[PDB]
Parts: structure tokens; C-alpha cells; sequence
């Protein structure tokens, strides 16, 4: 089906998902000199104190840590958003080498990986409805660079060997996503899309300026994951990122100067 290889990767997605060539696709390069500071932007509110994680899943494209979103336990508000967006899952995109991996780029710089905290607009009632709306999702994007270890990531790294292959899951309760955030919440924002099929144009992207540092040992363990199912030939889960797409008729706004 779709994936990230030569024969089914991003340059092929458009044949099944014509919106791949649409007017508001993600990711994009963030040109920091042309992004405009917007005083209209209220401060971001990340309220993850009551977050309830449940499970971690290898879905054959990435791994997802899933949250209980049956009530407003972990939400994103403020910044460019109106209303309340509920955390449903986070996941990452990463490279085969430390010079690549992120989806968004900053003045053409690629980071080693990129974290996506995925939230849906509660006025649409459920995720599947929210994705059919231009303001249905808000994804908080955070770059990772390789340096010192991120203590708050290590519980995730340590469960990966239990979900090596596609379709494997493990219990993942009592995980605190506040441990993945950098100190600053300064951000860029723009309207865009899911960066995987079905590439729906339903996302308010909020990308943090400050990356988090992770260790080489941490990132290496992401790279031991498998795209394949158990008992199939091993294909390492690496380079599961989509490259930057045309900005078209969009302006990236900055919360800071
Ligand atoms: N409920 C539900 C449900 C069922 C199937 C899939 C999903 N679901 C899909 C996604 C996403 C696909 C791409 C992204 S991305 N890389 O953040 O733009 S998030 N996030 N949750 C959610
Ligand atoms: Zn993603």
C-alpha cells in the first residue's frame, strides 16, 4: 500500500490521494526571515496535567502513544486556536541518520526527528468528523536534535522492543507527555494537512521554535523498529518523513520576535 520506499513513497501518494498536490499540504519549510510576528496571537495553553495514556502501537508507519480522549483530560487551547482541542495521540518521524528525519524544516535545516502531538476540535464530537473540517485538528510539532538525553522520553524508548513489528501494541499507562516539551513555547503557525495519507487539509500546525535534545542511544532505538509484520523480511523503520511541500498561498506566522 502507501509507504516510504522508492516504489510507494511520497512521490507516489498523489495517485491514490490527489489532495497530495493540494493548496494547503504539510510539511513545509519554515523560512524564519519571512515568517511574520503576529501580535494578534494569544499565548498557547498546553494543559496536560490530567492526561491519561493507554497504549503504544506500531502501525507500520510510526509508533503511536494513544490517550483517553473520551473527556477533556489533556487539551490544547489558545495561540491561533479557537475552542478546545483534545489530545488523542503522539508519534514521531525520524531518519536513518542524524542529519535527516524531520518533516518540517527551518531555513532548509532538517532535524533528526520530529514529534507530533495530535489534537482534535471537540466541537466536532469525534476525530473522524474533525478531519473533514478545515479547523478540525491542531498538531503541536517539536523538533528533536541529537545531544543530551531527554529523560522524559526514556520510558517510550524502553518499551519499543515490545512493539518491534507492525500491528504490535503494549500497555502504556501513566506516561506524562509534559516530559517531552522544551522550556519555551514560542512557535510558528500555519494552516496545513495530515503529512500521511489521506493527507486531509484539516490541521492547524503549531511548530515550536525550540527543539528538544535526545541522545544518540535514544534515536538509535527508534531506528531498530520495523515497518514489516512479525515473521516477514526485516525492513527497518527509518526515514518515515514526508519532505517539504509547496507553501502556495500561505503565510507562516510567529508568536515571537
Ligand atoms: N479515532 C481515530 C483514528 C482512527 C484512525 C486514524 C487516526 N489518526 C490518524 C492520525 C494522523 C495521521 C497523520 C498525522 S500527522 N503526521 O500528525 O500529520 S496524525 N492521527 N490519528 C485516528
Ligand atoms: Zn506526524
Amino acid at each position: 500500500h502507501w509507504g516510504y520506499g522508492k516504489h510507494n513513497g511520497p512521490e507516489h501518494w498523489h495517485k491514490d490521494f490527489p489532495i497530495a498536490k493540494g493548496e494547503r499540504q504539510s510539511p513545509v519549510d519554515i523560512d524564519t526571515h519571512t515568517a511574520k510576528y503576529d501580535p494578534s496571537l494569544k499565548p498557547l495553553s498546553v494543559s496536560y496535567d490530567q492526561a491519561t495514556s493507554l497504549r503504544i502501537l506500531n502501525n507500520g508507519h510510526a509508533f503511536n502513544v494513544e490517550f483517553d480522549d473520551s473527556q477533556d483530560k489533556a487539551v490544547l487551547k489558545g495561540g491561533p486556536l479557537d475552542g478546545t482541542y483534545r489530545l488523542i495521540q503522539f508519534h514521531f518521524h525520524w531518519g536513518s541518520l542524524d542529519g535527516q528525519g524531520s518533516e518540517h524544516t527551518v531555513d532548509k535545516k532538517k532535524y533528526a526527528a520530529e514529534l507530533h502531538l495530535v489534537h482534535w476540535n471537540t466541537k466536532y464530537g469525534d476525530f473522524g468528523k474533525a478531519v473533514q473540517q478545515p479547523d478540525g485538528l491542531a498538531v503541536l510539532g517539536i523538533f528533536l536534535k541529537v545531544g543530551s538525553a531527554k529523560p522524559g522520553l526514556q520510558k517510550v524508548v524502553d518499551v519499543l522492543d515490545s512493539i518491534k513489528t507492525k500491528g504490535k501494541s503494549a500497555d502504556f499507562t501513566n506516561f506524562d507527555p509534559r516530559g517531552l516539551l522544551p522550556e519555551s513555547l514560542d512557535y510558528w503557525t500555519y494552516p496545513g494537512s495530515l503529512t500521511t495519507p489521506p493527507l486531509l487539509e484539516c490541521v492547524t500546525w503549531i511548530v515550536l521554535k525550540e527543539p528538544i535534545s535526545v541522545s544518540s542511544e535514544q534515536v538509535l532505538k527508534f531506528r531498530k523498529l520495523n515497518f514489516n509484520g512479525e515473521g516477514e523480511p526485516e525492513e527497518l523503520m527509518v526515514d518515515n518523513w514526508r519532505p517539504a511541500q509547496p507553501l502556495k498561498n500561505r503565510q507562516i506566522k510567529a508568536s515571537f520576535k
